[PDB]
């Protein structure tokens, strides 16, 4: 039986909200966010991991990531698996540009053995994973201006679609004033939403495609 409310921030499993700038690195922030959660759960250390390492080093046909042109959280995990590691943000900081890969194994801060994909559209499966596994990478339709107007409450825009376009991180869930929500960490800095987070409608027919393309890594 699952808890009614989850917030991984309260368990010390979520790092500071990052600022992607004008580089299309949402996917990279989503992926490192999920892996940060696992790293904390396994090792006890919370460390921001290198989104830039993903941007610079997985921009090739093998993965189909495009650096600042966008990419996939699953393929980010595959890169980390193939590479045998990823650096921390502190040693490989975010530049918001496509740069030549300069991964240094001496600076490895995390690994990935495999990743898990949840069933398409299944908000119950996402609830279970968030409750029991940790933060989960997801795709959403974040293309409507209302998304950037959000400040409080639960985002529930009838114009949202299942055609996703941005990777974000689900770090919890609950019910706010009778409305089920997913607690979502973005990568637009503190000024976005509620201190960088948005609560998005949950159990409302897979609203904004939030449970369409969910994945998480294993250390
Ligand atoms: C973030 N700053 C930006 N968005 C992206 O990088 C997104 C993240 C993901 S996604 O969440 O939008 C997405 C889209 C489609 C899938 N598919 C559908 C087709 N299936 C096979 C039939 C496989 C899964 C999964 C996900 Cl996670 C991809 N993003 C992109 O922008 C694209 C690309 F990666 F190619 F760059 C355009 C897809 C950059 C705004």
């Amino acid at each position: 039986t699952l808890p009614d409310t989850v917030d991984w921030r309260e368990k010390g499993c979520v790092t500071e909200v990052k600022y992607q700038g004008s580089c299309g690195a949402c996917w990279a922030f989503s992926a490192v966010g999920a892996l940060e959660g696992q790293l904390k759960l396994k090792t006890g250390k919370l460390i921001s991991l290198s989104a830039q390492n993903l941007v610079d080093c997985s921009n090739e046909e093998k993965y189909g990531n495009k650096g600042c042109g966008g990419g996939y959280m699953t393929e980010a995990f595959q890169y980390i698996i193939d590479n045998g590691g990823i650096e921390a943000d502190a040693s490989y900081p975010y530049k918001a540009m496509d740069e030549k890969c300069h991964y240094n194994s001496k600076n490895r801060a995390a690994t990935c053995s495999r990743y898990i994909q949840l069933p398409f559209g299944d908000e119950d499966a996402l609830k279970e994973a968030v409750a029991t596994k940790g933060p989960v990478s997801v795709g959403i339709d974040a293309s409507h201006s209302s998304f950037f107007f959000y400040k409080s409450g639960v985002y529930d825009d009838p114009s949202c679609t299942g055609n996703v376009n941005h990777g974000v991180l689900v770090v919890g869930y609950g019910t706010l004033d009778g409305k089920d929500y997913w607690l979502v960490k973005n990568s637009w800095g503190l000024n976005f939403g509620d201190q960088g987070y948005i609560r998005m409608a949950r159990n409302n027919k897979n609203h904004c495609g939030i449970a369409s393309y969910c994945s998480y890594p294993e250390i």
